[PDB]
């Protein structure tokens, strides 16, 4: 919907932590576009976790999606990896630095790839990046 | 243009200082909404700078200027304060917190007003305000 950008940059905005982060993300996610979501983060190792999909997902391929974060570049549908999965992996990116991933796997496919609705997915994950660096960033400047 | 919004963030992203940010900030907004326009950022008592317009821009109102940041709310044109000058007064909020404002004047005002644009450019002021919060909340955490 028009608002729900609006409406999780406030959410986002409040987060004090990388999991109120990705939950918040999740939630509109899953409203605005109709799908489920999970956020993947990078460890201390820059290995994404968790490693385990929640229920009502299908399992992802662990590797492609590191590869996808380690090359901040999408995969799965619509891209020339994975093309035929019914899924989108993409990163969070904020410049050319890739703070997290996620997974968004759509009731409709069909609904999910509409160009207008592409266009919006990759607004949301702009703000999602933010808040991400912001967190990270914040934590290291004070840990 | 579609893609000034994500060109905008990698822009944003490397910025060092709140001037960085003001004149990405300004760039963009004149090259994507035709327009003229000046961001305010408040200093030590939270009064807001520069007092002083750009030359091409018509003068605003420093203290209806600063009310908007004061109260996180718009001003000028599309409001019904000051509905009638040629440019808006525009909070730059994440959240709840206003952390400057842009005051954008554009070559045409009805172009500028149709609601999908408007749309647009709240989400510009979104992305620079998110911009403007992680420096500030950074360089407090360091100073």
């Amino acid at each position: 919907g028009a608002m729900d950008l609006y409406e999780m940059s406030k959410a986002l905005a409040v987060g004090r932590s990388p999991q109120d982060i990705a939950a918040t993300s999740e939630q509109f996610i899953a409203s605005t576009f109709h799908a489920r979501s999970q956020v993947l983060l990078p460890d201390d190792n820059g290995k994404l976790q968790p490693l385990t999909h929640p229920q009502g997902m299908t399992p992802w391929d662990d590797a492609i999606a590191q590869w996808s974060f380690d090359k901040g570049l999408p995969a799965g549908a619509g891209t020339d990896t994975l093309p035929g999965v019914p899924y989108q992996i993409l990163p969070l990116k904020s410049g050319e630095k890739t703070y997290g991933l996620v997974v968004v796997e759509p009731g409709n496919l069909r609904q999910l790839m509409i160009p207008e609705q592409q266009r919006l997915l990759e607004t949301f994950t702009l703000l999602v990046a933010n808040a991400l660096e912001r967190l990270t960033k914040l934590a290291a400047a004070l840990e």
